[PDB]
Formats: structure tokens, sequence, C-alpha cells
């Protein structure tokens, strides 16, 4: 029964946004794409011209039952999340309500730090944007995951797969994220999550 | 410069997919997609649920200035299009015209080994589907690329990565491939470009 809301917004990363509802879905993870920003207009132009149809405008389902909300970087994508209070203020509800905030890439430099969402809590996003997250928070690492503000975090593109492998162990647990990974055929380095 | 056209059905594996298109156009390379659906519809529901865009239906590009045919999987996109004659007559003109294909995933097995499009060559295609691919071709690499028939293959959603930079090498070259690389934070496993 565990569902997922990932955002999507003009200029998204389309590899980002796609890889991680794929892999929600492989996991048995109900997903709902939600356009932000757009007033309500669900085609989304992402940021090397990928056109994706959302399902839903942002206000019509940010007060849903999701356990994660899902940020997806792309410069641009990431700024539109930062501009909008709706998108703002639904990942403030997501946390307070104990629920499972994800980010990659430009998303936690250019949304969470300017708006103050997790002060302290460990933290990575895409490394040339290294400088605009505080240096106490930062980790140069694939993934990040911290329980204390159920907080996970991740890099790149290229780190589109550990992330979303990440959300289906922590919704669904470890023997689904290795079930999952094990039929993607995964770069060696990285992690399947195997007994 | 280089350009590709790149098939779309429903059931296309949307991590394939997209990874693809995304990295192609770091590239430098431009990208038209084409849907393959039947109808000629391009509003295309992938296999796990995304609802991508097409540019163009297939019937209306297929003679086009492209340098690549690529060929995401998913089982019911690839069926798709061993099934369309339009594309199986699109990708032997590729061929024929010393232009390459490129697929990955279902597809080898499914549109090229049927329709015997490649009857000397090696390829890869998803692992499980092995026994689909005539021992004598078959290739359990990451990547194959047979310059003989100019054709490239790839395994499943976690080589998309590998395979669009592979396409990239052979349309751009090896620094554009490297330069691409360097930006995605990709795993160890997957060949940068470098040495």
């Amino acid at each position: 029964s565990a569902s997922a809301l990932v955002c999507l917004a003009p200029g998204s990363e389309e590899t980002e946004a796609v890889t991680t509802i794929d892999l929600l879905v492989r996991g048995g993870i109900k997903v709902t794409t939600a356009s932000v920003a757009s007033d309500g207009n669900l085609a989304i132009t992402c940021s090397r011209g990928v056109k994706l149809l959302a399902d839903a405008p942002l206000v019509e389902v940010a007060d849903g039952e999701y356990d994660v909300i899902v940020l997806p970087g792309g410069i641009k994508g990431a700024e539109c999340f930062r501009d909008s209070t709706l998108l703002v203020e639904t990942v403030k509800q997501f946390h307070r309500s104990g629920r499972i905030v994800a980010a990659i890439c430009a998303a936690p430099a250019t949304v969470l730090v300017p708006h103050d969402i997790f002060p302290i809590g460990n933290m990575t996003g895409f490394p040339t944007l290294k400088d605009k997250i505080p240096a106490e928070q930062w980790l140069d690492k694939r993934v990040v995951w911290d329980a204390r503000v159920k907080l996970l975090t991740s890099q790149g593109p290229g780190t589109a797969i550990d992330f979303g492998l990440k959300i289906i162990d922590l919704l669904v647990g470890r023997e689904k994220a290795h079930e999952v990974a094990s039929q993607l055929v995964m770069a060696a380095g990285i992690y399947n999550y195997y007994e």
C-alpha cells in the first residue's frame, strides 16, 4: 500500500524523474505525478526537451495519502519548485507529518536550503552545487539518508537508480529493493541490497 | 550536425527511452521522437505508466536525415515495433544505407531476431531473453558494438547510460562522450571515455 508523489515542473530533469518513477512502480509503490507551477497544465517540458504528461495539478493532490514526496532536479525545475509557495508548504507538511522528503541533484540546494526546511540534517546534491549547501550539512555521497529528519537526497542523473532503490528499501523493504535492483542490469558500483 | 530518431510505442521502457534521449541531447545530437503506435497517437503510456509525448508519427519522419535509429525496450513496446511493417522497413533501410541501428533490452530479441535483420553480427539484450538470441551472436556485455554491421545493442534499464554514451561516441566522438559522462555522477562500473 505504499505511495509516492513525484513533482514535475518545467525544466525538471527527465532522467532523474522518470528513472525514479519507474523504479518505484517496479517496487509496487503507487506513483502520482503532480504538475507544479503551471497553473494546472499537465504538459511538462523537461530540461532536455522530453515532454511528459503529469497525472494531476499539485493543488489537487498535495493533501493526499503519500508516504514520500519526490523532488527531481534540473536547475530550472528546481527553481520553479523553490518559487512555488504551494510546493514549499507541501514539502514542509510532508516532513511535519512524519513522511519522507526525497530530493535529487539541484533540488536540495535550490529548494530545501533557501527555505531552511532541513536546517540540520545530512544532505547531498549535485557536486558542483556543493557550496550552496551549508558546510556542516554537506556530504559528497551518491545517496544520503538521514533518518532523524526522514530526508533522502542524491546527486545526479547517474545516481537516480541508487535514489529510487533507497526509497523502495525505506517504504517496502530490503527484499523488494533487491528484487527490483536485480532486474535492472545495474552497473557494478551501485548497491543492490542483496542479503 | 548529428541526429537520432528515437522510436516510442505503447509499453516502451521509459527509463531506457528517456535516459537515451537526455544523453543524446547533452551530446549535442538533434533528437526526434517518433511514435510507432499503430494509430499514430503521440501520447504514449510507457511500461510503468509514464506518459511521454512523441514529436511525430513515424510515417511523417521515417524518411528523415538521421544517423541512428534507436529502439528502446519494454516487452510490449518492442512487440509493437516488431509488428509494425513501417518500423521494420525503416530499420532495414537505416541498415542498408550505412547508418546505425541501436536497440536495448527486449528490442534485439523481439524486433531484430524474428525479422532476421542482422543474420551476422554480435548482439546483446535483456539477459533473461538470452535464449532468444542465436548463441553464435550473443554476448553478455553491457553494450555490444559491432562495427561490421553498424549494430549497437545493450541490455537493460541499468545500461541506458552506457548505451547513450556509446551513441555519442559513434555520432560525435570520445571527447563529447567523456564530457557528457562527466556531468552525470555515474557509477564506477560504466566506462567513462577517459584514458
